[PDB]
């Protein structure tokens, strides 16, 4: 079930390259999270981070551990509070030491994002 229309990111111009791991996420809100839990018992005891809506297959993120309905609380030893922040570490650092909460504990997700042209 789609959420709506969102055709952001247009043909721009950059100098450096960007990494990719085939993953879709949406800006998590205090109101969205509070409802995500009550609506999804599977949801952890968190409400601040990057919410994964779908992880494209054949990607370094799908095999790493990042699964659908996930919430990143920290990456590379740095706590995140925005899906835009977790995406930065992808191009910032070569490795991706994410930490998502599964079941009732914290699990590390090592992903190797490849540097692709702009």
């Amino acid at each position: 079930g789609s959420s709506g229309s969102s055709g952001r990111q247009a043909k721009g111009k950059a100098i450096t390259k960007k990494k990719y791991i085939g993953i879709r996420m949406m800006s998590l809100t205090s109101s969205k999270a509070k409802e995500l839990k009550d609506r999804h018992r599977d949801f952890p005891d968190v409400i601040s981070g990057a919410y994964i809506i779908e992880v494209i297959p054949d990607t370094p993120a799908e095999a790493g551990g990042l699964k659908e309905n996930d919430v990143i609380i920290s990456i590379n030893g740095q706590s995140v509070v925005s899906a835009n922040d977790v995406s930065d570490v992808i191009k910032r650092e070569s490795t991706l030491n994410m930490v998502v909460r599964r079941g009732n504990e914290d699990i590390m997700i090592t992903v190797i994002p490849e540097e692709i042209d702009p």
